[PDB]
């Protein structure tokens, strides 16, 4: 009979994120979710600039990074199938030519800016060996709120986890599930948006029925992990893996498979209301992204959610090697990546035409 | 570097449930999703007829409840409307006027024969007091195989969850999760689709608001036993409670926030590949009935799943006062049933309209 | 800001189970953690019956399974090594020659009845080939009433977990766990102290590292689902296995590694306020089952709770044969049994002596 | 049906943590629990010497904060009292009078160096308003090897838990438990004990029942946590809050309840391999905190691990007077720590009297 007066915030089914970004996010969620748009990922590390950079010859240095990404941005008409940028730290604080710092340019435009926020990969060391965890969650809301302050409406984080003997430690499920959520958190109160990532690697000799397998037991706990934080649906993406055969595994699979299984295991796992799966395009060719992408916006499986892309490699290697890292070479550039841009927007539509390809 | 060879079955990611009846079950949820069609729950206890009964000055005999049970089963055309019924275990053994066993004389007319196979409400004895628990685990494969073999393809199970103070007892919605995950693992290796249902009871002086927070907690945490179950999403339905103000809260909720909330909270917290939702009644009017599910099948809110009705009272009411227990009252019980069948096939649709209603 | 007056019982860390019964059941794990003695367990379904008849040429009847147990139950001086006795349903209402109830009799000559309460294996039909859940949790408080009217004090739930290729599955590890915290908190409530028995089975080629490590993942779990039902630990007993090398592994273990691994085990996992350990003889022979205890009765290792044993064959098997079914074999039989008690209860007290065996 | 080979560290019964520096934490655990010793508490920070160096006239610099610790630390014979001194990071980098750092002064003393590890509390920013994360896992390998290259042995970490309203959120208690879960096992890989801090802060109106089930609902989830993160508990150490009534309560518990309670709660959750108990003594006073702990080693209920004292203000409160920060009090100084010293070192062999203290 004993009664206790308790703050409602005390109470399990009255836990779901309070913030005042709310109705902001829910609007940046709108800008991201456009009807033949996708995100472009430029947010590779200094590390991964060099392997960028090396086929081309040209040196990573700051300014070369610099000029890496205005290929991109300063492409006359991108906005019409990017919506949002993925950009790393160094370059929300770098300049277009016209003085513009990027945030500035993007949003000048209509392009949401966006940061990836997460500070890289380390050994899990809990569960199987090879297995990573993701760190920065320490001094998150400081530096989100920094971000925030120069523009940037929305985040990343990417956690990952390794197929090897057909399975994944339970340990780096739940742990990394976990990590997922509490960013996802820090992030809304912060303002940004946060694009959820976990990548079920391609890596291995997997066939598609075990990264169908996996990808679901991974996803399912990133989900129940968010709910247990209170996450607010309605301003959250997921920018997940495929579900393809392993890189090594020496099987195909036509894209109508591909969107099968990914569909199907989106919808397994995924509450309806998520608003959006901007899919990472991993160790897919460029032509593969398109493909895939168009086949998974042709699926009669049930896809609530706005499904597009969130390529970094799918959108830039060409466009990186007509470049050539030479200002001669920024019109033949700029042609190839709007090019991609457009055939991954005709994808988002599911209007792809491989012939447009050829 | 130890490595061990085990049953893929042992690991995590491969627990999805195996059953030869897999696809059956499908092809039952896709004949009971069928469009404009729902659900008559005709599982009143045996025991609840006496004051059902008393209002017609009805004995409540096996015979009556037998010919209680006609007044529906075998009115003509209600099959336009009803795509399957929620039988009571004795209706199972019963017989139509033509010899034919109700499961047989339901499927020869292209509707499916379900039955509820839960064994009751009982104190959950841990939690707050006025919580129950659902019994009816031991032997159920045994019940379940058996009415297979009657001809029933799909059954019922309710569990209960009583709001007060505004809140909900951990213990119950753990409890309550895992009885509904075992008994749709059951049921399907069993060969009946299973509909889950979860009540969170009117009853109370809560506002919507309240009901909006209980049921995301319950739903989810249900969701969450499924998952760790292995259910196969693709053979399941869920027949929830609307979300609506208490019985005794002295609100009445407009059509289109009741539609707001409920389909708002299924989004929140429902998997995207969830076939359908049957809606309960509980303590909503006729009419309401069929204002609400209207209302929702009108909601922009993400929605992948088949939304409909799995009513008894909401659609008998009228029916059983017009028949009043004699045969010569069959012609204007059926009117009724058939009226109230219709009204809430085109709220599915809908296209429900105020105006063709009393 | 937002406060709610609620249930003490509704929040989360008020949990513990409330019962009018708490004290008895304390006073009743008082009686049967009594230096020197242990458990009987003469719970015998009617087919293990049979296979226990079958070696002395005895039929399976009622009356004869009445004489069975009477060989040891009227064994004057057994009260000195056993404190109390797990009967089988049948044997809770069958009398001893002076006319009373074995309950009433056991009772009267400072032992406590007990009852086995749960309804016997059944496929888990989750997990793993071979894998068995527990039925009996439907109607219990009606059965464990019942029993308490009749003299029962105390109960025992065997629930068992089969080692296959080095290990079990999650979902069999999850289950059996709840269900013993189901049965736990039923029992407490009833007023009979529960006796939580999760077998894992000798049965296997596996080593002795493989059945310490499934060993403790099981039982850990065993009081996570404990903690989680609010059980309360002052009341209830463990009845494990003793960590051993499976029984087709063709590998040996003195009683002194057989009492490290065990009590290292026990540690892990048990909080230090569970009263007693009564152990399973499984598939040990009766010598085998007086040096492990004996030893575990000598280790080092933390150990706060009472350790005793719960043993069926390992104190009935000689007793048996030398009984061979015939009254003129009691004295022998009897002669038997107290020698296995009474070793028994020097293994509890530390100072078995094998050579007392011979 | 289909079988797998995978990697015994993929499986859940196999997530025990593995590290080269087992049998040495072990070595050290021995070290710490030894009978008739404590931990020494200087891992204050240099902000609060600021406030605490005020009432002696102390100017609060890194010069003064070293004559603060060299005052207890190079007081003769006080490694009769203390095993274990838990150092603060400015601390390690000291040197004592004879020019070895503090860490291979207090080695060569016998005593073992300790560090506290977390950096800080900060919001929790889910749950209630008021409660508190931890933050310092970012980067947490790199430091703690640091650290142990330059001879500490453990580490120190602590979460707070606030008592409002008679209860705390699930949030916290869920996210602060894995919390500490984790920087133990990352503690363990890098070579330090871990002394686990779960401190249900003494702060607030509410009466010892009220603290004895938040303690226990909290340290549970402690103890999970832990399990799921395969801790190596003949590694680890407990440093939690004693079972007592709030400091606005206006209550005071005497010795014998503060011992039942505390004692009873931590047999109700702690695992009975635990190691040690190294209590905090946050708002007691140097009398209180001698007192309780002597009442606690006198104890009737069970208790296998080691119940020591691991005080800060309440060894150092008198010696800080006494001292008064010159070098004409240090002869005073340590008159006073070594007698707190050594009542605690006879509290924790539970021959306290008194009527050797005021």
């Amino acid at each position: 009979m004993s009664r206790v007066t308790v703050l409602q915030s005390q109470l399990p089914a009255y836990n779901r994120l309070k913030t005042p970004y709310e109705s902001e996010l829910i609007a940046t969620v709108k800008k991201l979710t456009t009807p033949g748009k996708g995100l472009l990922a430029a947010d590779e590390s200094i590390g991964s600039c060099t392997k960028r950079f090396q086929p081309i010859g040209l040196s990573n240095t700051e300014e070369h990074r610099r000029q890496y990404r205005a290929l991109m941005l300063e492409a006359e008409g991108f906005e019409q199938y990017i919506s949002g940028v993925i950009l790393h730290d160094e370059t929300v604080g770098q300049k277009a030519s016209n003085g513009q710092t990027f945030p500035e340019y993007l949003t000048a435009r209509g392009v949401v800016p966006g940061i990836k926020t997460d500070m890289g990969l380390c050994p899990l060391l809990e569960g199987a060996e090879g297995e990573q965890m993701t760190e920065g969650l320490d001094g998150y809301v400081k530096r989100a709120s920094a971000y925030y302050k120069k523009g940037c409406r929305f985040c990343k984080w990417r956690n990952v986890y390794k197929i090897q003997n057909g399975t994944v430690s339970e340990s780096a499920v739940r742990f990394n599930a976990e990590t997922l959520a509490r960013y996802a958190i820090l992030s809304q109160m912060s303002g940004l948006v946060p694009i959820v990532e976990p990548e079920v690697m391609i890596d291995g000799k997997h066939d598609i029925d075990t990264c169908q397998r996996v990808s679901e037991h991974v996803w399912r706990e990133v989900v129940a992990a968010l709910q247990r934080h209170g996450v607010i649906w309605e301003g959250c993406l997921l920018k997940p893996n495929m579900v393809v055969p392993g890189a090594e595994s020496g099987k195909t699979a036509a894209p109508e498979q591909v969107a099968h299984y990914t569909v199907m295991t989106l919808a397994r796992t995924m509450p309806a209301m998520l608003p959006g799966v901007m899919f990472l395009s991993g160790g897919l060719s460029e032509v593969q992204a398109s493909e895939y992408l168009n086949a998974i916006n042709n699926s009669p499986l049930p896809r609530p959610y706005f499904l597009s892309f969130s390529y970094a490699r799918a959108l830039q290697s060409s466009a990186l090697k007509a470049w050539g890292g030479k200002e001669s070479g920024l019109a033949a550039g700029r042609r190839a990546f709007l090019h991609r841009a457009r055939m991954n927007s005709m994808a988002q539509l599911g209007k792809y035409k491989r012939s447009d390809d050829d």
